[PDB]
């Protein structure tokens, strides 16, 4: 289709993110002398038929917080797939290396304002992420800030998806319902914002910091729950309060996350 090109219109320059991201690299459109975010995919770090659906889910997101697909290689492996290029990475090492009287409390309001617009729009969408968390959020000029988004998942809204037993999840992000029955939902997603919050609001500090990763389940089914940030505004932590509620139709929409954080980034303005 008219997403696909040829591996040779891209030239690569350097290698992204230490590892911590797999095969990425800084590359060239070279029609356009474009700077875009390259990922390959060699065989067997990847099922060939998910890929394509998570390649074909991304061709249909269009928002200003979403990383936008500029194209795809889907042929011959390696597999490319081509982005938009961010200029400062991800948010979690953004946050932590900042100057925080640059990146202050409106500009954490901005990052997380933009977020939740991300989310709300993949709400009416029918789609969810399912590794909601500062480190696959991405950072370009001006605090702009977008959701990482090649990993999708088509799922109803409301409706629950039901991963396979021998999954992995990062715990720490990790909904209770997600954690003990392996159901994932938008409302989960909703969960892991509450604490991508709780990184914004901390300039990345780990969640859950010392706590035995074995007794976190215990723990959240005991109604604990992370304390308030230092300088944390408490309209932002009751946000956070209201996404770490046990029942996930509890938790508030993304719809209405969003248009609370609007009014306070107008606000603060
Ligand atoms: C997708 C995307 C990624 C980026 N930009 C960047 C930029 C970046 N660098 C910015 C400059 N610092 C000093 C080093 C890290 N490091 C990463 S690390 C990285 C690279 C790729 C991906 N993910 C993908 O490419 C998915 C979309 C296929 C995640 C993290 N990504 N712009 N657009």
């Amino acid at each position: 289709d008219k997403w696909e090109m040829e591996r040779t219109d891209i030239t690569m320059k350097h290698k992204l993110g230490g590892g911590q991201y797999g095969e990425v690299y800084e590359g060239v459109w070279k029609k356009y002398s474009l700077t875009v975010a390259v990922k390959t995919l060699k065989e067997d770090t990847m099922e060939v038929e998910e890929f394509l659906k998570e390649a074909a889910v991304m061709k249909e997101i269009k928002h200003p917080n979403l990383v936008q697909l500029l194209g795809v290689c889907t042929r011959e492996p390696p597999f490319y797939i081509i982005t938009e290029f961010m200029t400062y990475g991800n948010l979690l090492d953004y946050l932590r290396e900042c100057n925080r009287q640059e990146v202050n409390a409106v500009v954490l309001l901005y990052m997380a304002t933009q977020i939740s617009s991300a989310m709300e729009y993949l709400e009416k969408k029918n789609f969810i992420h399912r590794d909601l968390a500062a480190r696959n959020c991405l950072v370009g000029e001006n605090h702009l800030v977008k959701v990482a988004d090649f990993g999708l998942s088509r799922l109803m809204t409301g409706d629950t998806y039901t991963a396979h037993a021998g999954a992995k999840f990062p715990i720490k992000w990790t909904a209770p319902e997600s954690l003990a029955y392996n159901k994932f939902s938008i409302k989960s997603d909703v969960w892991a914002f509450g604490v991508l919050l709780w990184e914004i609001a901390t300039y990345g500090m780990s969640p859950y910091p010392g706590i035995d990763l074995s007794q976190v389940y215990e723990l959240l089914e005991k109604d604990y729950r992370m304390e308030r940030p230092e300088g944390c505004p408490e309209k932002v932590y009751e946000l956070m309060r209201a996404c770490w509620q046990w029942n996930p139709s509890d938790r508030p929409s993304f719809a209405e996350i969003h248009q609370a954080f609007e009014t306070m980034f107008q606000e603060s303005s």
